[PDB]
RNA sequence: GGCAGAUCUGAGCCUGGGAGCUCUCUGCC
């Protein structure tokens, strides 16, 4: 999974 | 009862410069 946190890039596994 | 998503539109350390983690929540038979 790939998402963005507080504008930052956060990725979690798939 | 276990599973599956979500980041400010989920937060916490950023060790994040984001595959780093960490935790909570919802519906199913």
């Amino acid at each position: 999974r790939v998402r963005t946190r507080k504008g930052r890039r956060i990725r979690i596994x798939p």
